[PDB]
């Protein structure tokens, strides 16, 4: 520490303002701040969890569940930015973010249980209250029974730099005759592969039924905040005449509850001694997941045209499927997740969340007329510095998760050389 | 202090994380933290205790008893570490340990009595909030009337270095034609021997009863958390002709609630003129102590064949037992313990527990083949700076039961450097 | 040598006080002193043995044997500690420990030989005045010929530090109907373990006889000075019917007598061509130890229901015994016996013992409300000091048993510094 | 201050623990701590008091008193150390005391006011909660209205060193015929004399009563929380047959309530023209005394044999009483007291007293076999030091009675130097 070094200090201390991230992804970008205002609403159990993605590069930084009498949680919005960042800029990277979670009303209140997880949403085995703590072996990664007036803070600490500018979901110049037209242009770049062997001749063998016998093929876990695509082909064999078949897609949030549906095939006969294909074609525009998509699962409906008593309709299938989420493996995207769990808060208490999001942004084509960019200020030692910083991480006790009151301690430990400026003023 | 010592900031500061103890047993290791996060319930007295073994190498931290209206503990759960460590580990040895106890919800709210006693649960002579503070003459052991609100800390002080790793109660492989079938590796090491000679030529007499006469031969403090096992043989001679022995042990709860019942023999006919073996060939398993065991006792009952009104029943009885607690003499398997009791908490109210405790930990078969062990970190001066700090535990104030707010002072006034890492960042 | 050392002085001059063990067996203790004073009286031969047990972790110092007419020793008494130990504390380590031994009394009064042999009595080849001379190879832990009126000096010099606490034989609460029901928590951590492999396939065949036919199956050197158990079993086949077995157990003195007798089975059927199991379920407290156990022998009786003149009574018998004599192996416990052997002494003449031993103590409950414990005292180089010290042993004469004479005379050799302290009374 | 010195850190911070005075009463002593932990509920009025006795050799803390709707108080309890000393100790001397007084639970709330008085208790001629403020001049012994939340600290000073070491009450080796025999060996040292002359020729004149005519002839202010004795004489003339006299000395609480009442002489006929004497013989053990003994009172009842209408009864008396209590002027036995009053709680709730009591205390004779006992550690200059603070108590603002607040900060102001041990560690 010398006066000190900006990028530290935003990526500590985020609530104090953008710095450049000083890797080698010289780029001319402009710095900004979003903020994160929520006043949530305690349910019925008193109970709850918010997710956070404290490394997602743009506009999204969480949502926001509550628990409920039967042990489901139910989705109550997503947390955003303050304003949309693709409406104003094109490119983006996060340069640090750092989020409050306390109580602010009774109509001395409730605990919270906190962890920075190293994977996607939907790879949490254990999302319970208690669970959480085991989801991480690292300390400095989870925080156990805060009292909710004094509240958490979530941190959000580096995966990869050297990362490349993500692309914003931004709207991109269209007309066409539908109103309900959307054209952007979307993360893309590092996507997230899924593969799903669906079927290696599996046998299908059932009697017929009026309005058919459905099935659910398989389901999967996997996950989603963005625009995503399904592709690859099932192919079916038969020896019964007249079979006809049904199947649809559905996207199921976190809350169990389907979020996208999606008929990849209706009414379809099947012909004997021949393949019967099945392609996959499906895009899903991110304007569609209005919550994060948990797992995917096929429901196949199994028809015949004539019908009777004992009929016994059969099918052999085979193929697998790839969901390919765009811009999916991009550190931050999707990958850490930073859960805070509060329990025992009094029905109808403010659980309120104040944050700050940095990035270094490029401007849309508007914007971009009055908006001037720079590539970032240069000093030299401020990577090595984050470097030994994070190589100390545990020794210093440098957490994703705080107790508030030790994040404000650490804040004035740290960050004890702010100093004017001396003899510039006095120089010549 | 110079930067400062591993161990000696994870000893007094669990929190912090773990280190590896400075002493001599060289086992290749692995460092682990484990939380413990209770939300307790307050029961109609508004009075409770929370028994800690502070010392306890695993995952068992402590246990939690209400107090009712006729003066009498009542059992209400175990307090465990997050995860279960036998499932993972086979060998352990604790670190450091601190814990907190505090109020969270209103349903302001009561006081804290705590001492740690240099001794296992049931040698405790008082156990009443006021008792408590008597349990030691050191003053740094015990803290009293501390609001709940602020609440308490315990903090684990070591009772030996040197201690071997201790088994944890790991799985075996086992297969067996029971569903309930448990095959395990016990702490072993060090085991506690009590030794109950029940008669020396014990006479017994009683006149005859359909359904028999039931006495308590004897009735004994002992401790035990995990497996255990009686041997021994009690001998019984008689003048009297078709009598018939049953006898039973029980082993009793903190709550006076009967843990373990086991018949030693059931219906089991004397000869006149000749000794008549009882032996003792009892093996307790750790998944069968649902709660801390606290005394034993051995009821005999006695019961003729024929039977009238007077008949007058008598027998002679000679022998000891010996029952052993597996590890039970490992200091901290049950030695120190610490007790933490509230009253005048409102009813309904929440006691709020969160913990760190640090182990050194051996992996088991399977998950030895990705986790990587070392011998400790080797810096010299990290135990006589411990032994230091012990020997000027007094004036130094280090308590093993604080006011949390005296803990938090200390923290502050103690690491006093955490000092990042000067020129290594501009060396060469 | 600086001031000093308060354990060096401890460890070579007894007498002067106990100090804390500069080991890493970091316990909150205290630190006592216990006088062994006795006047023993010599009996006809003139002649007799004193076994001492130098590192004994409690109150058990030794036991005095006359020599008899017939070349028989005979069991005088224990010699201990001023007080019962276990009467007040729970737990106990030697800290250091010196006696003397000399004539005081006249009815110019014979001589002593004394050895300290690195094994437990029974393991002793040859006990005679002249024998012991032997037992070690060390000239510095044998000493012959001194004149009893001089007398001769016993220092316990240690066999193993980072000992762990030994429980003491500390009476446990309890009640019973049973006046001499007696419950102790005894040394147990370190036990030793003796199998005995009575018999493989060993055939007994004799006539029958009214009473019965007695053997002697085995006898074996054991020590026990407090509790032990036998375990095991042995199997019994036989083609002749009606034979009825009994067993019993005899523990020996070193005088050669009984100490303890235990039926293991007493009449006991027979039936052929099975096995018949005769199990081992043995625990003999250590009030029941009357002087130190020397050896163990089982007898079985054979005889027969019917019987006539030529019967021919036959068995097999198949088993090992296990006989563990709980914290046994304890370094200190039973290994090293220093004998104290006179001869030539005047009958009626008083032999005086004068000892200091040192201990490292944790009270039990009731003195624990008063007696406050520490962490030992810090000096560093203290062990390093002792370990050089013990390296030199040989060549600075440090002994184990010295005529009294020299080990005055290096006393004052030692020990030259003990310099008040100079300017702390004039400094500020 | 280097490092520091330990009798001023006990002094200042009791709740430290002890340290040896450094006077010159030189004894082979132990130092002891002793917790004071009370939950007093308020009352009614919402409004009482709690007498202090701070420098009080022994297990007496205090005692409370509420206020009531007639604005009298009524004893609640004695305020005592957590373990009975003199149950195990025969001598004492205070060291140092600090208690702490703040209300903890509701059904903020109310107030406190506190004095520390050069008196004892009787002496105090206004305990009203707002007179109290004019008990002393000294502005450091007093405080006004500190909010009960916060609290109050009472810190005991000295009332001289080199004070004798005082005999507790402790229990004496007797047998008896009565279960209820008490033999106590008592403080006596420095004891306290009132005289008291009740008459001189007082001349009693009254008409003729059934059942008699009583009257009180004094009422006088004593203290005495342990055992007192009054001696003394009255003689009565009179010129009237068959006068019959009675008398009664009653010891009056704090509380106005009757605390011990004793026949000092019943049924007593009076000679014509002669002394008739009535000797006082009364020995009043400590556990008799349930509450402070504030003012003894004498009344006699006259009456007449025969009797009728006008029948003038006349007596002269002349004589005086002494009332010896019982190491009463020992500096600190009933010497100094600490008022804390408060006023505007809440009814119902908590009143929590928490305090530490450090001792110098020699072992009663059965302790005295395990308690090894020392003098003091010497430290030159700690006695100065101590007389400098002192001196400059009032530029320090060292109080008896504190805001707890105040306290606190006045805790980390000084001691301000508790330093590991720099180079001990590294020496040699
Ligand atoms: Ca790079
Ligand atoms: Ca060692």
């Amino acid at each position: 520490t010398q006066q000190i070094v900006p990028f530290i200090r935003s990526l500590l201390m985020p609530t104090t303002g953008p710095a450049s991230i000083p890797d080698d992804t010289l780029e001319k970008h402009t710095l900004r701040s979003e903020t994160s205002t929520y006043n949530l609403t305690v349910g019925d159990t008193g109970s709850g969890l918010i997710v956070f993605f404290p490394g997602f590069p743009g506009s999204i930084v969480g949502a926001h569940y509550t628990l409920q009498g039967n042990g489901n949680y139910k989705f109550d919005q997503m947390l955003l930015t303050a304003q949309n960042l693709p409406a104003s800029y094109n490119y983006c990277r996060l340069v640090s973010r750092s989020l409050t979670v306390r109580s602010s009303t009774l109509p001395l209140n409730g605990t919270i249980n906190a962890v920075t997880f190293q994977g996607s949403l939907s790879e949490l085995t254990d999302v319970s209250y208690n669970g959480l703590m085991s989801a991480t072996a690292n300390i400095n990664d989870k925080i156990g029974n805060v009292l909710v007036g004094e509240g958490v803070t979530v941190l959000s600490l580096p995966t990869s730099y050297d990362l490349g500018y993500v692309r914003l979901g931004d709207p991109i110049p269209a007309i066409g005759l539908d109103p309900k037209m959307v054209a952007t242009c979307d993360s893309s770049d590092r996507p997230r592969v899924y593969t799903i062997t669906a079927a290696d001749d599996y046998q299908f063998s059932s009697q017929y039924q009026p309005g058919g016998v459905t099935i659910t093929l398989f389901s999967a876990n996997i996950d989603a905040i963005t625009s995503l695509s399904v592709g690859g082909e099932l192919v079916f064999r038969t020896s019964v005449h007249g079979l006809v078949l049904g199947a649809t897609i559905y996207l199921i949030g976190f809350d169990g509850t389907t979020v996208i549906t999606r008929a990849v095939a209706a009414n379809n006969g099947l012909t004997t001694g021949t393949d019967n294909l099945m392609p996959f074609n499906l895009v899903i525009p991110t304007n569609e997941i209005t919550q994060p998509i948990t797992s995917i699962k096929l429901e196949i409906v199994t028809s015949k045209s004539g019908g009777q008593a004992g009929d016994q309709m059969s099918w052999s299938a085979r193929g697998s499927l790839a969901v390919t989420i765009h811009g999916g493996n991009y550190p931050g995207a999707l990958r850490p997740v930073t859960l805070v769990a509060y329990e025992r808060v009094a029905t109808g208490s403010v659980v309120t969340v104040a944050g700050v999001s940095n990035f270094e942004l490029i401007p849309n084509p508007e914007l971009a007329k009055n908006l001037v960019t720079e590539y970032g200020r240069f000093d030299p030692g401020a990577m090595n510095y984050t470097k030994l910083i994070l190589s100390e991480r545990d020794r210093l006790g440098i957490k994703t998760v705080w107790p508030t009151r030790e994040y404000t301690d650490f804040r004035e430990y740290f960050m004890e050389v702010a100093d004017l400026n001396s003899p510039l003023k006095i120089a010549g």
